[PDB]
């Protein structure tokens, strides 16, 4: 679908309704509980969500840019070509990046759908490429974008984001970019739908400084000691003076929402039988998040530099971090502009300002609890709450909540609304959840616990029920990879829901947070160790030990395969003893290859996309042993990505990346 129209309020105009919007959304939330709290027997409908970047290959000039000129694709697919999509069970939606596409099946998968996830993904991609070939035919007749070739790629990060000639607009600095005020990103990187520039601007005003994300640079023999792309400018005060103060030697400096929300991910949403099972499943998935982030790593480069990290998470986390220096317990970089460190927080509410340990884009803060294995002591970290909100969810006449659930929402409500339309200030709280969604939707976490709407009363069997979103996966290039990882989490979820009486997955939150940091290290999948539960089938107990990703996938006692994957496959009747017997199955062979791909990457036998990309840059004939990705290296890298995406092994690249056996398999067997 397309995003709804309206007049967004800029920060100074909107902050005055902060409390109003929180209040009314809490009431909307209570009506949701009142109406849908007792749903039961909801089927396991689920679905994935992919994001694409449209890349413009200028082959004559050996430059591949982000394509910011074909964004109409999203309106046409939702308008005169919607029937194409519907007939094909796909649906397209806007994302932060003007060059991005997001797409989902049009109807949820129901239980195990085998190769269909992959089939459906391929249809999404086929239709995007179809639209792009259409434009290429028009552009030709109108003599436009000559020499250009546009391809949607499922990249996590565009390696040259914010670097010279990275977008296909000739001279984008011939005007100012007043939304981000970035040194590197023209606001053309932002989707045209007013919501996105409004959010960019609001967060930067509220913060009173630009978002700042310093990523450790890979330190090769000739790597500069500072990010030599930083420059002085005089368009914007204070923002043009922040880089000198905010950057750090040995770190890539980024200063714009686009560097993070302009990155892509794979996300998968699951419907649980009821709220209680949804709380159980959410909690059980908490420590899978950092493990899967490390596992699926696909981001080893930012803003033209090789990084000493392999995932995007911390960059997106900083990219929307609306915390004032006061909330961050640090001084403003420029006290003359950022008055007292309170950024754009209204004076008359500065006395309510809390110190907040984490960005509103950050890993789950709290177990929801409410299940037999839960104990509140597992919530052992610093998690500020909105007491007023806690009070009201505890004591109200519509749906009084248990303390642990109330605490979850109360933490979500420490944040201000950062994107609000005028037309919406007043709602019918009985039927609308827009105010709740204001806050729900701008707490971006490794998982998301998703209430239905007020309309979703137990009698309505097809309404979405209580759902859990799994949000940490990096997006991979091939639809076979993304389907592999979507089916992985599906089997894990079905396993958790099927064996809910016997699986205790609780561990201390502090350990999860620690895992989230470890998950970023370069080559973490290959050697790092992570806190992981010693056993899952054990009352009361919450002992962890430190296990490699390979042990975490394969250990008989606590491994993903022996404790989640194989047991659900046995019980569904796909195997008797072991997932590997799928190799010889007539109906389940592709599933064998999905799981083999997963097993071989978890054990280090096959590279992550991040490792493949990094090898590529390091072995490139034009590489200058200084961590820099040049237009030339970027071009060739993305050309390889294009061939990989299309299973083109003419240069042996697919064999090099998937290994021969998998490569031969996918080259010779379509999903069906
Ligand atoms: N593109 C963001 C996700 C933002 C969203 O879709 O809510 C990511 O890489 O995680
Ligand atoms: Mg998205």
């Amino acid at each position: 679908g397309l995003l709804a129209l309206g007049t967004p309020l800029q920060w100074f105009e909107s902050r005055t309704y902060n409390e109003h919007i929180r209040d009314e959304g809490i009431e909307q939330l209570l009506y949701i509980f009142q109406a849908a709290g007792k749903r039961d027997n909801d089927p396991l409908f689920w679905g994935d969500e992919l994001e694409y970047m449209v890349v413009d290959f200028d082959d004559k000039e050996r430059n591949s840019m982000l394509d910011v000129c074909h964004d109409k694709i999203l309106t046409e697919l939702n308008m005169e070509d919607s029937s194409l999509c519907e007939a094909n069970d796909v649906s397209f939606h806007p994302e932060y990046g003007r060059y991005m596409l997001e797409a989902t099946p049009a109807s949820p998968y129901l239980n195990y759908v085998g190769s269909y996830v992959e089939v459906n993904m391929q249809k999404r991609r086929a239709i995007a490429e179809y639209k792009l070939s259409e434009y290429a035919r028009q552009d030709s007749k109108n003599n436009l974008h000559v020499g250009s070739r546009s391809v949607p790629l499922t990249l996590t990060v565009f390696p040259r984001m914010g670097c010279p000639d990275f977008i296909n607009i000739k001279d984008p600095w011939n005007h100012k970019n007043a939304a981000s005020r970035s040194l590197f990103l023209p606001d053309e990187v932002i989707n045209r739908h007013v919501r996105f520039p409004n959010l960019t601007a609001s967060i930067r005003t509220r913060r009173g400084e630009k978002v700042c994300m310093n990523v450790p640079m890979y330190k090769d023999i000739a790597t500069p000691e500072t990010d030599d792309s930083i420059y002085d400018r005089d368009w914007f005060l204070p923002e043009d003076k922040e880089a000198k103060l905010a950057s750090k030697p040995g770190f890539i400096y980024m200063d714009s929402m686009g560097f993070g929300m302009g990155c892509s991910c794979l996300q998968v949403t699951f419907q649980a039988p009821n709220i209680n099972k949804a709380r159980y499943l959410y909690d059980a998935l908490v420590n899978f998040a950092p493990i899967m982030l490390a596992f699926s790593a696909a981001a080893p480069a930012f803003k033209g530099w090789l990084a000493d990290q392999d995932v995007r998470w911390n960059v997106i986390s900083g990219a929307v971090d609306d915390r004032t220096p006061k909330e961050r317990g640090v001084a403003p970089l420029l006290p003359k502009y950022n008055k007292n460190g309170f950024g754009g927080i209204a004076k008359d509410v500065q006395d309510k300002v809390l110190e907040i340990p984490k960005s509103r884009y950050s890993s789950v803060d709290l177990f929801l609890g409410g299940s037999k294995f839960f104990n509140r002591t597992y919530n052992d970290t610093n998690v500020p709450i909105n007491e007023k909100v806690l009070g009201r969810l505890l004591e109200n006449d519509k749906a009084p909540l248990d303390y642990d659930l109330a605490k979850h929402f109360a933490h979500l409500y420490i944040r201000d609304p950062v994107s609000t339309f005028e037309e919406l200030l007043n709602q019918d709280n009985k039927t609308s959840s827009n105010h709740f969604e204001n806050i729900q939707s701008t707490n971006w976490q490794t998982l998301r616990f998703k209430p239905p709407t007020q309309q979703a009363t137990p009698d309505k069997k097809d309404s979405p029920g209580w759902r859990v979103e799994f949000r940490p996966f990096e997006v991979q290039l091939l639809d076979f990879e993304n389907a592999a990882y979507s089916v992985l989490i599906y089997l894990i979820v079905d396993s958790i829901l099927t064996f809910s009486d016997n699986i205790n997955a609780y561990i201390h939150m502090s350990k999860v947070w620690e895992n989230m940091k470890i998950a970023h290290h370069r080559d973490a999948i290959l050697f790092e160790k992570f806190h992981w539960k010693k056993s899952f089938r054990n009352d009361t107990d919450v002992e962890t030990e430190d296990y490699s990703i390979s042990e975490i996938f394969h250990n008989p006692e606590n491994g993903i395969f022996p404790q989640f994957v194989t047991p659900i496959l046995c019980q569904k009747g796909f195997v008797t003893k072991d997932w590997k017997e799928l190799k010889h199955s007539s109906k389940h062979e592709r599933l064998y290859y999905y799981l083999k791909l997963i097993s071989d990457r978890a054990s280090g036998e096959l590279p992550t996309t991040a490792k493949f990309f990094r090898n590529f840059v390091l072995q490139h004939p034009d590489y200058k042993h200084d961590s820099k990705i040049s237009k030339s290296i970027n071009y060739d890298l993305l050309s390889t990505c294009d061939r990989l995406t299309h299973l083109d092994d003419s240069k042996g690249e697919l064999t090099s990346f998937l290994g021969a056996e998998i490569a031969e398999y996918v080259k010779k067997n379509k999903p069906s």
